[PDB]
């Protein structure tokens, strides 16, 4: 007895530093597409229609980006929020260092109790020869699974998550577990 059940709605918001794929991972959610040219800074308005566990949700996606004005609306972007997309790059250790000294405390500042998703993302750069030897330069390696989860261990994460939104691999799941955690 599916029709005429009563969709729950939700909000999501998604930070982390900037070209981590935040956006990119909006529109392969949203639309089962990766975009490669015309992106914009932040994601149009959306509402994704998500079955998860029997329940219909409606998923506000709030995309966030860090300068000007997007400096301004992103803290205006948290009241009633229920869920948090917090991403970086696996092709990005100083993306990932931000976690902890920016992104989580701006985020228990402004959303204390609601549930964060820690996103690797760019999970297809972690062995590709072409970032191996760009970081390699650096003294630096993509970021390691083990890594992330222990991130998302020291913040209290609700989950650790790893996506490439260029293939599509594991982004479903991620907005499946953001659910999840909405409707807590
Ligand atoms: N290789 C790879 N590139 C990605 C991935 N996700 C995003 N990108 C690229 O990373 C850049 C930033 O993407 P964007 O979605 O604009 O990042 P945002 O600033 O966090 O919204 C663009 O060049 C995207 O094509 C991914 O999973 N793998
Ligand atoms: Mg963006």
């Amino acid at each position: 007895y599916f029709q005429g059940m009563a969709a729950i709605r939700k909000k999501l918001v998604i930070v982390g530093d900037g070209a981590v794929g935040k956006t990119s991972l909006l529109i392969v959610f949203s639309k089962d597409q990766f975009p490669e040219v015309y992106v914009p800074t932040v994601f149009e308005n959306y509402v994704a229609d998500i079955e998860v566990d029997g329940k219909q949700v409606e998923l506000a996606l709030w995309d966030t980006a860090g300068q000007e004005d997007y400096d301004r609306l992103r803290p205006l972007s948290y009241p009633d929020t229920d869920v948090i997309l917090m991403v970086f790059s696996i092709d990005s250790p100083d993306s990932l260092e931000n976690i902890p000294e920016k992104w989580t405390p701006e985020v228990k500042h402004f959303c204390p109790n609601v549930p964060i998703i820690l996103v690797g993302n760019k999970k297809d750069l972690r062995n590709d020869e072409h970032t191996r030897r760009e970081l390699a330069k650096m003294k630096q390696e993509p970021v390691k699974p083990e890594e992330g989860r222990d991130m998302a261990n020291r913040i209290g994460a609700f989950g650790y998550m790893e996506t490439s939104a260029k293939t599509k691999d594991g982004v479903r799941e991620v907005f499946e577990m953001a659910t999840r955690a909405a409707l807590q």
